[PDB]
């Protein structure tokens, strides 16, 4: 296995070549492959020369357009605020569940706010052993007839174990970090042994502008400073008196033209404050603009003249985004104010100085002038993460993922170099960490930054607040979309993808407005930050909530998910299951399993519902297991046992019915299922002329109740489908679908040229047939997720939490991101 590293310049080649011989990982061999400057690597990434680079996220974002191709891998994480600890947060949830929902599991946090390795189950007596992120480790459960399990100790915070590296087995004449009670970082750190302090954010990183030797007076340090995002900022000398407004002629150092502190983040507030006469690409390129601007600069990569006067590179280096030229990147561009090729350096504070006192202070936008420990409050802008990026098809994710751990758990000197500084990452890097495996240049710098970087490169021609962009997810519902789009007036459009979950990643990229989604899909939607604008009424009984918008809904008419038996059956109830004889309408129905299989997990420490039952019937299992025994394959016998198909005489609503009349103590199926099959409704000679008063459901108290109250006697109700947008939309797509409503509709006005609820394409194109009218949604001020799901609901399938992963997209879609306001 190999490993290809791309490099930029002689200086970083270098310092890779010193990795290929000091750092021994074994199973994987690094090598490096010199290329001139960053975007000669990134084609060299492209066409498999190379396999990976450390890309600035202004290059991140440049490389992951179709002319490379590229995407982020691998980043050092960051924080935006404190949080509540995990536990905490878990246990927070989990109390607001459904106390309806006995005996569910409740973590144990201790006095940190951490889990206590053993996590144990009141109602089960089960204990077993979890990670730092309170999960379970799969094969420590004990009974209750055993004594709790021995967990190891959680692993250490970062300052403790740091300490206890540093201490090795005193550690003399070394800097050995101070920890707080919480075992986080004290705010001052001193030195043992020079007698400098200086002080350090909450995980320990260095403040710049803090650094003081003995005999001094240091700064103030701030206590709880989790902000761990970089800045953009502009640096200057002591020595001279302009300030942010008055930059107009003046020479500047940028760390270089594709960077987002020496170029994106300056650029964007130079335009914002109209220092610059540019607003869009009618008025030429931003750096024709730029070069208007300044008198003479260095900015690497540029191509204006005046813009790479200061640049010191020999030949054919001068000027390149390569560290070949002397004042390429945050160091090079501080280097140039340094040596006063510049009045004004753009840089991010990761690069400023440590020693508080000096020639140097910050240049606020605001007009005045800060030392330079105050760049949290003298900035252009946080700016994202930078990134190791390959190729997006990821043939080396694994290797380079690989490599870094196994290379930093060594401790190789990834992170300095006696050539030089910034070489091949940055100096001020601390860990490198996998990304989230779905993530892409948009879902790492955030759709803010992300767009703002697009807005220096094309016109962006924002799509009209009275059309809603609707996503179909195959070509009939295409063509239905276009009829509809024909008679809106402009109102409707039209986009394609291959599923429900494409259209949600398109709503987010402003690619489309709408969709609508069942109810499977809407935990990943609210949790990537959708919502909910209407949602189909399905109940054929009241049209009076369809006829007046706004009007109160008795019932909404969703199914509800029961469990079923016959009267005869009077010892069974909700708390005793447990072994008996269930039938399932089939592996994968909501009302029928998931919601069944939801509770039993709840309630049973996970296990399997196929261990939890006796024998059973759940077409879609395995023909071999105890969910199939109940299973009669075919009348008509053929290899039909236990399948998916109405050959199964078990399979659906009515099947499972049958299933328990048959031979069968409990059924999980819709509340209709009863009454669409009891007083003769059903021809069929099993149900000759059954009796729905000889049936009951199972209420989660262990109570009963006659099968006519499925109100308050369910396993859960379902919630309705959605349609569901972009929070900023919601309000136009109410509008416009409300409108086309009136004229479309059931009753609509304009119903004979277009029937939304309908179609001869095909079924269910866009909405369900038997939606009565979109009704919109009434967003209470509680949790989305109980909003949209009921606190029921929620409880039943996620346990209340908002950490469940039913999509690889959401930790895509809910990293979080370093953006202004
Ligand atoms: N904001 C809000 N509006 C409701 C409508 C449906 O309204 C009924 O279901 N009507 S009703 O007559 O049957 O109550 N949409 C939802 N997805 N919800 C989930 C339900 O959760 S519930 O609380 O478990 O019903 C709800 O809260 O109603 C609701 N939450």
């Amino acid at each position: 296995r190999h490993v290809q590293w791309c490099t930029i310049s002689h200086l970083e080649q270098k310092k890779c070549n010193d990795l290929v011989g000091s750092c021994n990982v074994p199973d994987i061999t690094l090598a490096c492959v010199y290329r001139s400057s960053t975007e000669n690597c990134m084609a060299a990434i492209k066409d498999g020369q190379a396999d990976a680079m450390f890309l600035d996220s202004g290059d991140v974002y440049k490389a992951s357009l179709d002319h490379y191709n590229l995407k982020p891998i691998i980043a050092e994480p960051y924080s935006l605020h404190r949080e509540l600890t995990k536990c905490l947060k878990h246990r927070q949830e989990s109390l607001g569940g459904d106390k309806m929902v006995k005996g569910r599991y409740i973590p144990q946090c201790d006095e940190k706010g951490n889990y206590h390795p053993v996590q144990c189950h009141a109602s089960t007596g089960y204990c077993w052993c979890v990670n730092a992120n309170g999960e379970k480790i799969e094969g420590t459960n004990t009974t209750p007839v055993q004594t709790p399990p021995t967990c190891p100790s959680q692993v250490l915070t970062k300052c403790l174990k740091e300490r206890q590296e540093a201490l090795g087995g005193i550690a003399i004449g070394r800097y050995i970090p101070q920890c707080d009670e919480q075992g986080n970082y004290r705010p001052m750190q001193c030195h043992g042994s020079t007698g400098y302090c200086w002080c350090v954010n909450a995980i320990g990183e260095k403040i710049e502008g803090t650094n003081t030797p003995p005999g001094n007076t240091q700064p103030t340090c701030q206590s709880h400073d989790w902000d761990t995002c970089h800045y953009a900022v502009a640096v200057v000398k002591n020595s001279s008196t302009f300030q942010f407004g008055q930059l107009k002629g003046k020479r500047s150092c940028h760390s270089g033209l594709s960077k987002t502190d020496g170029w994106n983040a300056p650029v964007n507030v130079f335009v914002e404050k109209k220092l610059l006469p540019w607003d869009g690409l009618a008025k030429g390129s931003i750096e024709r603009a730029v070069s208007k601007f300044f008198s003479a600069s260095c900015i690497p990569g540029a191509t204006e003249t005046n813009l790479c006067k200061q640049c010191i590179g020999e030949e054919e280096k001068k000027c390149k985004s390569s560290h070949d030229e002397p004042y390429y990147g945050d160091h090079g561009a501080f280097r140039c104010l340094q040596e006063d090729k510049g009045d004004v350096a753009f840089l991010k504070n990761t690069a400023l100085p440590d020693e508080h006192s000096g020639v140097y202070e910050l240049l606020c936008p605001d007009n005045t002038r800060k030392p330079l420990n105050k760049y949290k409050e003298c900035n252009l802008g946080k700016v994202p993460a930078d990134a190791v990026v390959t190729r997006k098809a990821g043939d080396k994710t694994k290797d380079i993922n690989d490599f870094l751990l196994e290379a930093q758990k060594k401790k190789c000197k990834l992170f300095g170099s006696p050539h030089g500084k910034d070489l091949m990452f940055d100096d001020s890097t601390t860990h490198l960490a996998p990304l989230p495996s779905e993530i892409d240049a948009f879902f790492f710098l955030g759709v803010k930054w992300y767009n703002a970087m697009k807005a220096l490169t094309e016109d962006v021609k924002l799509p009209s607040k009275n059309k809603v962009r609707w996503c179909t997810i195959n070509k009939p519902e295409m063509m239905k979309c276009k009829d509809w789009a024909a008679v809106s007036g402009g109102a409707i459009a039209c986009t394609e993808a291959s599923c429900p979950e494409h259209c949600v990643k398109q709503i987010l990229k402003g690619e489309a407005d709408a969709v609508t989604l069942d109810v499977q899909y809407m935990y990943m939607a609210l949790m990537c930050g959708l919502l909910p604008a209407v949602e189909e009424y399905p109940n054929k009984d009241d049209f009076h909530p369809c006829q007046i918008p706004g009007s109160t809904i008795k019932d909404f008419g969703t199914k509800r998910a029961v469990a079923l038996v016959k009267k005869s059956n009077k010892d069974i109830k909700w708390n005793n299951l447990k072994g008996k004889k269930s039938c399932h309408t089939h592996v994968g129905d909501i009302p029928g399993w998931v919601i069944p299989a939801g509770l039993i997990s709840n309630q049973n420490d996970n296990i399997d519902i196929e261990s939890f039952f006796g024998e059973s019937c759940a077409p879609g299992s395995d023909t071999n297991s105890k969910l199939c025994k109940l299973c009669i394959g075919d009348p008509e016998n053929p290899s039909t046992r236990c399948s998916l198909s109405d050959k199964e005489a078990y399979y659906g609503n009515e099947g499972a019915f049958r299933c328990l009349v048959e031979k069968g103590d409990v059924a999980f199926v819709p509340h209709t299922v009863v009454f669409a099959n009891t007083d003769g409704k059903n021809p069929a000679e099993w149900a000759k002329d059954l009796k729905s008063e000889d049936f009951e459901i199972l209420c989660l108290d262990g109570s009963r109740a006659p099968v006519t109250n499925y109100r308050g006697c369910n396993l859960s109700g379902l919630p309705p489908r959605a349609i569901v947008t972009r929070e900023e939309s919601v309000s136009d797509v109410v509008r416009i679908l409300i409108n086309q409503q009136s004229l479309y509709g059931r009753n609509g006005f304009e119903k004979d040229m277009f029937q939304m609820f309908s179609s001869a394409k095909g079924q269910n194109l866009l909405f369900n047939d038997e939606t009565q009218c979109l009704i919109e949604f009434d967003r209470q001020p509680k949790d989305i997720m109980e909003d949209y799901f009921g606190v029921r609901y929620y409880t039943a399938v996620y346990s209340a939490s908002r950490s469940a992963v039913p999509s690889e997209l959401i930790p895509a879609c809910t990293f979080k991101h370093c953006s202004n306001s």
